[PDB]
């Protein structure tokens, strides 16, 4: 009746999720991977997250390192490994090669390390079991039919014993080999890949579970980062389409917006401004985080384009009071450029802002920002993961988008993410009489009721100023209409 | 008189397709591929459904496995291999190395395991062997002159026997050489290769009969996916243009519409529905399938933009009821993310959906969602997999395609699909005295009489209101129309 | 006074117009590939060929085969080997291994393997051998200095026989070596490649001939295929530009376009009908066919977007009767996706279908189905081969090209084939008073005079009704046209 093979929770962030509830009991996993990539923070943030959340005695077995530098290293994540050997919950096996130029044997006597690890695993009664390099061994028996062997009964004892084992190994090329000899990936149940890839000039970690046997598991790479907390995978694929919605509006800091827009925006919708360099777009971000602020709400404004002091600056010359919002502790303002962080790091960012400060409301200053350097399916995966957890999170979102041209515009967006989208607003030059123009047009809106019109508005200190229609003028869209009356 | 070559069925769902009915009898194949490819299910999955289909007992030869793990395994798809060995009718051979690091020849005696391979069959009276890994015995003795040698007795004494055999063996590279020494694929007589290709960072799982002597097959690869229920491979080449045809109309949902069509759509078509964001498309949708209900036909929903509660918080304010048709069991909604699985999964879930709950009609939310980080060909394939699919049940299909472009369109779709699609629905935004109004038109319909006018709609929240044609104005298809009278 | 070399003709179909006549008498051949690439087949049919045809005896040496094996899967291609062994006409001579684990040597008897090929040689007076794997020796003796030595006296021995010799090698990549060692390609007088290319998800098998010494052949790679007949190769650049011409007339089924056409189509000619989807393409091919059965001549439907069912359908609400059609025999319809075979097959599949049928014409349903996936290159030497096939065989052809776009198109088609075309056909749309109207032009026609009218037309459950220019009115062809009277 499709029985499943029970699982151990790693409680690594997002990778119970990609392994479906995490790694079978009683088997080994191999952890593979290049220099940098975080191998070793796995295998012990397994062991510990083990220790504390399900209180899970566990040993690791070290070979390259140190006791002391791995506690050591450890405390840079806020946990201290000392406490927990002191209190017989975490044993570290010292299998070293100390540094000593002298040899005995010139191989390794694996029967003498299998029985140290039996021994304490029964000693603590550990369930847990990490690795640290189990191809410091094979260096000295390099064959890949003696590896084959010796890695076989080392697997083969650790199932007999019944502790879940986190392998380490080792690879050179990130899109090469799963590990150095061609064979630890068919001797293994479980196998994990991390990659640290460089494109471009950036680099990229991401984690793969290649496969896992007698149990299904999400596919291909997903991006994670490493934090002062620790690894942190973040699975898009595992996100559902599953997401509230309701009737509830909310004002947009414009009256006359709110008219166009059937009543204000819906509190749980995704708004997209768009339009050249110019046409106000940051105008209607600043009105936007202020109506949060005037009911007493907080926001959170990330900007991408412009300081801080600059955005307090532009906003007195419109009739805003930036620093008075942040006094009452509801506006915030992240300043950072696009090229401060990865791609990755950035949502990561927002995600934890919106944790710490709880809004009511976020605004995306530019998304076009974001998208320097970024691949179509980059972005667009980004943007999905913003919009998508804001949605979750019942926030408001409002998101600006420049567009490359200021006239023929046959398009509202380039970035192909209007499909997102639940509510458009387009800003666009029109030039009248030798002179440029701006107008309005609420494009869609899903939920509601929405005016056609395309107005011609103003800016002054006051803020935007909604007027009339073109209703004389052909060929408004384009951005230079003709006169017919 | 070209007499065919008698082969075994394997069922395994589109193998037996791909393969031109089964493997042949009496002659070994060989499965390669790199590591968690499925090489083991295949093989698994090979015996299983021979025993119990065919009654044909067989051998599984276990060298990286144990007994213990392959039944476990084995589990997780649903069937009990225990079950069967303990009837007579699966037996599983133990030729694994056994944990320990003693040896005694450092070879392989093959004459031994071939001996006990065929007491097992003779015992058994198998009809069907499968082998779990030949290269765990050639890497003793690795020099690619003993490995053909080797190989070649063993084929030959299975082929005395007259059992028919599937060998499994490895690889390292996805499209490098088909096993490691460069032999095994010109001693078999049958060759398949199991992939799982990494691009992006998607993987997707295809399969490649490279040859098989004395008899023909279809040619390169084809997609396939693993799932509870095993190995199930999509031969789309397999699909054959002799779907069925009638004169059964369905209502649209929109009496006007209806009209336009000519008495509404046929049964039997495929509906394409066409235009930029905004445009109402999928009021359309909704209609569609609130029709079906209204008949009190079942009606698939397959949502990739919108959530669930905002289908139906949309449809309320359009004068719909979902929750009501979801009630009596009429319609069914199924929302997902595209970056939520593969487009070889996306097809294989519509087709699992629409087996369990035997609709009427489904409708696709979004194509262009779909289409999201998939080349044109990998889209046009899927497209065609369902709309095939669709027709061949007799499923009237509604499909929904956004236009990356408002103005100045001069295509219906960039998606190059308009050629499967029987009846074209077009949405479009027309620029009306500086209102951005809307209008509908229906392109084609391949058989029947439909209406040519262009006509300006409205939507309330009692649903479209379908009106006349711009008699006064030119360049109406462009968006950007002039007015002459 | 450039004396040629004598050569003896293959017949397999195709290979003797590459190779100028065949291979030269006296010397070997070398025929290298990857494994599934029809080496064996290839050799297999040369002697096949050479006995039936010529009534010249032969000699198979076998490897790696057995003779059983070698004759069971030649029974697949109609040809029975075993009557030709009876009949002392074709000799087997079995050098295989023996599934055994004995040696004596370790390494081959080259002396008296000669001596055992010169007996069959004199015994059956054989003028042709073929060799199954010269490889399957040199692997007990791998260093390219020993194969060079060995190879050479094997070649040597042959020649001074007399008897022609086509050997057969094996390489591992399709762009590498021409065989393992670099070394056969140097020491072979005249060296033949297979290949079996994998593109995408698709392979393609061709051939090539690297060299002959003494004397010339035709360049590069051509596509071939294994049928139920063996190897048939289509060396599209051996097809001259030398088919014949008259000024008889056929009638297009259309009274009012055979006047516009000067008094209907030529009867040996190339007609493409090209628009955008809905224009009534198909409406033009069903009446095409119609008009030969009507006349009592045979014709040949090649569907690609439509089954036979649907064909039916729209072709009786057009007033026309497709089954009484095929009940006399006169149309065929061939119903099969794009998808289902390689571009090369269906070339084939449309050669066979017409040598069958004996059809007066034919019709392509869609040239752009067929374009699916295929680039600009593959698919031009495409339609070269099916219009120069129709060319030459007399066989009026109509052919049907999709536009990809229904507004502002600049060019009739995006293949760049309208330069084999004779006469051509454009249907568009024309935005009429805010409706969607038709109109048709012939564009060209090579032989004769033809109408310059755009015309206005439409369809009804009568077919096709062409109406009157739009005199008043500018820029039709733009598809958006003013009025000005
Ligand atoms: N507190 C922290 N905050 C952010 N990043 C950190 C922190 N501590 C470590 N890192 C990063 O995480 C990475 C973890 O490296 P790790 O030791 O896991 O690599 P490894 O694969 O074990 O190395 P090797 O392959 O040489 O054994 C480090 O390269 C470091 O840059
Ligand atoms: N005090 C003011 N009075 C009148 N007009 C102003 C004032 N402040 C700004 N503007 C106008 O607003 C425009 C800038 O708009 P805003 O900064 O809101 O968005 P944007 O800069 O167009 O967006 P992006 O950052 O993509 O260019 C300027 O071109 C300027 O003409
Ligand atoms: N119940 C299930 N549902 C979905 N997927 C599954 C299920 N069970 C197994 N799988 C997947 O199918 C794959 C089958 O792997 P398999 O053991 O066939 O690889 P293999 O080629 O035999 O491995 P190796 O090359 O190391 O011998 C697994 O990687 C697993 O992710
Ligand atoms: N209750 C309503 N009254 C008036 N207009 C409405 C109402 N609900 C929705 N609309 C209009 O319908 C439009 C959305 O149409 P719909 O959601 O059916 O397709 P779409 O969103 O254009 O397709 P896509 O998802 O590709 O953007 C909005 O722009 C809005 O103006
Ligand atoms: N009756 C048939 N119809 C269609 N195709 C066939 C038929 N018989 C064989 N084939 C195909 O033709 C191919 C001929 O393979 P062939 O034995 O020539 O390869 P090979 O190069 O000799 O193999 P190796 O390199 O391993 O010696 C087969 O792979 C098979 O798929
Ligand atoms: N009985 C009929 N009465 C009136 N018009 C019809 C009838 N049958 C079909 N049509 C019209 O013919 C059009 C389809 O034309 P046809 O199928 O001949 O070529 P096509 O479908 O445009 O070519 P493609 O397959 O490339 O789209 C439809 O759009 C439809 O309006
Ligand atoms: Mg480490
Ligand atoms: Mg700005
Ligand atoms: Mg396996
Ligand atoms: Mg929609
Ligand atoms: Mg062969
Ligand atoms: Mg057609």
């Amino acid at each position: 009746e499709h029985q499943a093979i029970a699982k151990m929770r790693t409680m690594i962030e997002g990778f119970d999720d990609i392994s479906h509830g995490g790694l079978p009991i009683g088997r080994s996993t191999l952890v593979s991977g290049t220099s940098g990539t975080g191998k070793t923070l796995f295998s012990i943030q397994f062991l510990y997250n083990g220790i504390i959340e399900f209180d899970e005695p566990g040993v690791f077995v070290t070979f390259e390192e140190t006791p002391q530098d791995i506690i050591k290293n450890a405390r840079s994540f806020g946990w201290d490994l000392a406490k927990l050997v002191d209190e017989g919950k975490l044993f570290i096996l010292d299998a070293s090669p100390d540094p000593e130029g002298q040899e005995v044997v010139g191989g390794f006597d694996l029967s003498a390390l299998i029985e140290r690890i039996n021994y304490a695993i029964q000693k603590y009664r550990a369930r847990r079991v990490s690795i640290d390099s189990v191809t410091s061994v094979f260096q000295q028996y390099d064959a890949s039919s003696v590896v084959r062997r010796e890695l076989f009964r080392l697997v083969a004892r650790l199932k007999q014993i019944g502790a879940t084992t986190v392998m380490t190994t080792e690879r050179i090329e990130e899109y090469g080999p799963i590990a150095r000899y061609g064979v630890e990936e068919f001797v293994s149940d479980n196998v994990v890949i991390l990659r640290n890839v460089l494109e471009g000039e950036r680099r990229r970690r991401t984690l793969e579970i290649l496969k896992l046997r007698g149990t299904s598991h999400m596919k291909g790479e997903y991006p994670f980062t490493i934090t002062d907390h620790g690894i942190n995978i973040f699975p898009l694929g595992a996100m559902r389409l599953t997401q509230r919605s309701s009737n509830v509006r909310v004002s947009s800091g414009v009256v006359r917006l709110d008219e166009m827009c059937g009543g204000g925006f819906f509190k749980d919708s995704i708004i997209l401004a768009t339009g050249a360099t110019g046409t106000g777009k940051t105008l209607l971000v600043s009105r936007f985080v202020e109506n949060a602020c005037a009911n007493k709400e907080r926001a959170i404004l990330f900007a991408y384009e412009e300081s801080r002091a600059q955005l307090l600056r532009n906003a007195y010359s419109w009739g805003m009071d930036f620093e008075e919002m942040e006094r009452q502790n509801l506006l915030k303002i992240v300043c950072a450029y696009p090229e401060s962080a990865g791609l990755e790091d950035h949502l990561q960012i927002i995600k934890s802002e919106i944790n710490d400060f709880k809004p009511a409301r976020i605004a995306i200053d530019s998304l076009s920002a974001l998208a320097r350097g970024v691949s179509n399916n980059a972005f667009r995966q980004f943007v999905i993961g913003v919009t998508g957890y804001a949605k979750q999170e019942e926030i408001t979102g409002l998101f600006t988008n420049t567009s490359d041209q200021f006239m023929g515009a046959h398009s509202i967006t380039d970035s192909h993410i209007e499909a997102i989208t639940d509510t458009i607003i387009l800003l666009q030059y029109v030039e009248i009489r030798g002179e440029m123009s701006r107008a309005i047009n609420v494009f869609k809106m899903r939920g509601s009721w929405h005016d056609k019109a395309i107005r011609e508005f103003m800016i002054s200190d006051k803020g935007p100023d909604i007027k009339d229609s073109f209703r004389n003028f052909e060929r408004i869209i384009s951005g230079s209409p003709t006169r017919i009356t």
